[PDB]
């Protein structure tokens, strides 16, 4: 009973969180769970699944693969039971978050932090990620939904576009504070990685205070949760997630299906019981 | 060429760093790298290699797991190559960073920080965590070390025994600044494990003033690094320990061997490059 979860890294703060999920449910259902990286290669990504293939897994979870059709077709032709987790796939059934709503409720949460603050303009609220991923591109919808009614205009340059590497975000921030002379007052960052692109930004500004700036990111950390500026972060539900991942694998409905799964908002300065009960109990 | 990583868990920042490095030597090894927990639980480390074993993984990897005799057994059995990782085992050849001497420096370092705010005290430097772990011991020996030459005193009676679990440490700092009425001005931290213990007890206390203080922690996070207080990180080399760790899989030397690997002390307010490079790039399909 191998069952298998394919990740682009093991270090991202909200794939690590799902292997741990993941590892838990699988334990609970009697199944052997095993995580591979797919390295956000597509190549990488078949070769990896050929391997477990040929090392005989029972099933796959297909999480945040750029390419879903060539995985889908690598285990198609195995006849390996696969459903697709965070990125939505047209072959097989999709698990996903709501990644419009959670950033709409987010970019709400930021605006009304940083208002506090002294009113804001729509050139203050910016948001550093891109169009590669379809939660990239709701990531923005909601964003933008966000700002369009709390401002009442639309159509701002608002959008800094961004890599999920951090290095293009750093420089993306370096950017953006050489002419602004600071960053925006409220801004968006798409991911956790993005997250880091700010800190490698700060660490080469020491001695600037940033305390006008609040900041919301998708994908939550107990430890970006008490940085010294306010973070709100989006915490998708990946227990539900993988839940309706299993026994969607046991299903045996050839349609597929995409199945959306709301996230939450999380205050700043908040740490979370994790999925880790008694692991690290003596 | 599938080769495994066994980790006590997936969530731990130490342990996701140690597989994403992993994933490229073993890619630019040839091999195929796959991961699995151990649940820090002998029988599930024992029961999950034995199942490695069943579909015939090539040579497995053993990170920090709390029996590495008992996954030794397991894996000789199978003749499957395997190397201790971060914990030491008797039988086979272990990889370990050195806990003794990055827990004195890691000490030295948050006492000149936390002194240069006010002459200090032995009862102002205490630590949250220590464990039967061997880095455990060795971080509270190191601790004890620097405490004791900087005071030139010991037998104080600092240390706060907790599980690497986060609610018993945070159990412990609620303990603390029941009794002190503040948080410790000089303190270490055992684990970036228990470190979320730290950030459970504020969160419990807002509007509280927890007072002035100066944090190292083992284990390096960037966003633990940039937190409101100061806090001094130890970053193990993970790199050069699998690198180590690799070769050792080659040689069919019964003998153990242990290599220790020197850990770098990281001040505040630092983002280093990790182990993903060019991964986060635009695929553009
Ligand atoms: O940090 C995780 C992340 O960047 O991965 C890629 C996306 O699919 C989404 O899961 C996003 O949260
Ligand atoms: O979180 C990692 C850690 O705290 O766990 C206990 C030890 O294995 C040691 O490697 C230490 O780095």
């Amino acid at each position: 009973g191998l069952v298998g979860l394919l990740v682009p890294v093991y270090d991202n703060r909200f794939f690590s969180s799902m292997a741990q999920t993941f590892e838990g449910q699988a334990r609970k259902r009697g199944l052997s769970p095993m995580v591979v990286s797919g390295r956000r290669d597509p190549e990488e990504e078949r070769r990896t699944v050929e391997t477990l293939i040929a090392y005989s897994i029972d099933a796959l979870f297909i999480a945040g693969v750029t390419d879903p059709d060539g995985v889908h077709q690598v285990c198609a032709r195995a006849a390996l039971p696969h459903v697709n987790i965070d990125l939505p796939g047209k072959f097989a059934s999709s698990v996903i978050s709501n990644n419009r709503h959670g950033a709409e409720i987010l970019t709400a949460a930021i605006l009304a932090h940083a208002a506090k603050g002294g009113s804001l303009g729509p050139d203050d609220v910016i948001l550093f990620g891109g169009h590669d991923d379809h939660a990239s591109r709701e990531r923005i919808d909601g964003f933008h939904a966000a700002k369009a009614d709390y401002f009442g205009v639309e159509g701002g340059d608002d959008i800094e576009i961004t890599g999920y590497s951090p290095h293009m975000t750093e420089m993306a921030f370096e950017r953006f504070f050489g002419r602004r002379g600071r960053l925006p007052r409220c801004f968006f960052v798409n991911s956790s990685i993005n997250f880091e692109g700010l800190l490698r930004f700060m660490g080469r500004h020491d001695g600037e205070a940033f305390g006008d700036i609040v900041v919301g990111c998708f994908d939550y950390d107990p430890f970006a949760s008490f940085l010294p500026f306010p973070v709100y972060m989006i915490k998708p539900d990946i227990a539900q997630m993988l839940e309706k991942g299993f026994e969607l694998l046991e299903e045996n409905r050839t349609e597929p299906e995409v199945t959306i799964i709301e996230p939450q908002l999380i205050p700043p300065r908040t740490a979370l019981e994790g999925p880790l009960d008694d692991i690290w109990d003596p």
